[PDB]
């Protein structure tokens, strides 16, 4: 028993982090095979991070140039390239603690595992949630760049996210290992909104469940809604429109805790009409939206 | 910036993860150099866990007995001894990827991590605390017995918990590397008070701070108090007492911010006495007790 905020195990993602310096600029860079990922605005000084015209700034570079570093070794370059905003350094030598990979493109609600790292050196590692905003609420300082995302099952590591931007707002946005930005955001120094942050229903609902297989049950109530009706509720508190396919993906939670979906729509409906009026629900004081309905089947069954 | 409950990277403890089987009894083993460590009470039954002589019924048990599995391979066992409630396995063979190891026990109100692990491999890992009561509020399930917590300083990983027990109250307990129980609980299967949990109110403080330095200001206050005054305030709530010792480890932080320590504390003093009124501090709407003043330096500085 007992319900945490569970990351990975961050170990596979530990053996590919290497340290990228690009003239001046020393940011994180993620060694999988013969190459290394990490973020074009390595190639920035801060100036041309105002306005940069990253593919005039590269011609500029050359492979001597992608300093790469693994723990003390230093890699050989041998080749380089952009792929939108993440620069792609071919070294060579494949990364002999390659573990089995992925690059995934994950949908907002979901979550992974972030292993914030300075100088390719690993410092600590949370959970966290893609926001519906394609922002994240993460712990990233000066150096923490190429920092990555990522999600395991059983040997193969899903990886999803690498960090390039705080925005003014203290939030983070980054891109997909291909380089490409979650949510509108360009790799500039420019006033860039997150958007309105709503709540991801599904999950808040999954541990809503997990709360209640742990023994928390104050907030269970004798009423149902339907989902029009927990939707109108939800729109007002800014939270997601629950659909039939999040529903769906609450069966075995459902199933498992003989609470129906709805019943627990309601449970949920009079807690954002209500309040917790002081009391807590896993330990916390506020509705928890970063456990998705998998996060809360896997903690509570043991998946390793 | 951002603030998140972080663990360390886990890497180097996933690498001493080993299955121990013991008749019937599976649970996890810690493989430093040729020993591996693991919960005494492996070698019992659910029959002798309501009162189990452990002395004698290691009597019956022979090398042989004990199946230790590293991933795939089996280790060999050629010694076995109890220290506390630790049986210690002496293996044929060091682990090569033993790390740079200590074995500290920790006092109350220090954070660790925890690698929840089931069948030697891990599903995850988060950051807790030991809370006043000798009790940490984790994620076990069964099965996780023989998980470890730890710290890590650079290279030299201090391992100061293994999980033993679930109390009825859903809270765990467990010992120091050497078998020695934090708090009064024993390996037994009777009924065992946890005792009254406090609050860490040097660990709120400090949490306080880091809430400053990443913009969270509201809380802040035109008042100051005494350390008698406050403490008058921290008994009624079931607060740590706060010291001379904990307004020093503060000093770090109180010098960052410009926020004398007597100052924070009347800020604390009116969040106890009025709540928080709808609002949130670093994202949580409670006081978190389970980041120390230097786990809010080292996050707020990025230490590897
Ligand atoms: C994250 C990181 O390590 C880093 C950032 C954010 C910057 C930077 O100045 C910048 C990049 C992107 C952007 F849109 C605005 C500013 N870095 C500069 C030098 C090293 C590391 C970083
Ligand atoms: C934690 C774990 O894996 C485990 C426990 C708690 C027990 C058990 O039955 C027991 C141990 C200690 C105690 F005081 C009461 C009950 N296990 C039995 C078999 C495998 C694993 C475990």
């Amino acid at each position: 028993s007992g319900f945490r905020k569970m990351a990975f195990p961050s170990g596979k993602v530990e053996g590919c982090m290497v340290q990228v310096t690009c003239g001046t600029t020393t940011l994180n860079g993620l060694w999988l095979d013969d190459v290394v990922y990490c973020p074009r605005h390595v190639i920035c000084t801060s100036e041309d991070m105002l306005n940069p015209n990253y593919e005039d700034l590269l011609i500029r570079k050359s492979n001597h140039n992608f300093l790469v570093q693994a723990g003390n070794v230093q890699l050989r370059v041998i080749g380089h390239s952009m792929q939108n905003c993440v620069l792609k350094l071919k070294v060579d030598t494949a990364n002999p603690k390659t573990p089995k990979y992925k690059f995934v493109r994950i949908q907002p609600g979901q979550t992974f595992s972030v292993l914030a790292c300075y100088n390719g050196s690993p410092s600590g590692v949370y959970q966290c949630a893609m926001r519906p905003n394609f922002t994240i609420k993460g712990s990233f300082l000066n150096g923490s760049c190429g920092s990555v995302g990522f999600n395991i099952d059983y040997d193969c590591v899903s990886f999803c996210y690498m960090h390039h931007m705080e925005l003014p707002t203290g939030v983070h946005a980054g891109t997909d290992l291909e380089g490409n930005f979650y949510g509108p955001f360009v790799d500039r120094q420019t006033a860039q909104a997150a958007g309105t942050d709503t709540t991801i229903t599904v999950n808040v609902l999954a541990w809503l469940y997990a709360a209640v297989i742990n023994g928390d049950r104050w907030f269970l109530n004798r009423f149902t809604t339907t989902l029009n009706d927990f939707n109108l509720v939800a729109m007002k508190y800014n939270y997601e429109p629950l659909t039939q396919d999040h529903v769906d993906i609450l069966g075995p939670l459902s199933a498992q805790t003989g609470i129906a979906v709805l019943d627990m729509c309601a449970s949920l409906k009079e807690l954002l009409q209500n309040g917790m009026n002081g009391r807590t629900i896993l330990g916390s004081a506020l509705l928890e939206d970063e456990f998705t309905p998998f996060d809360v089947v896997r903690q509570c069954s043991g998946v390793t």
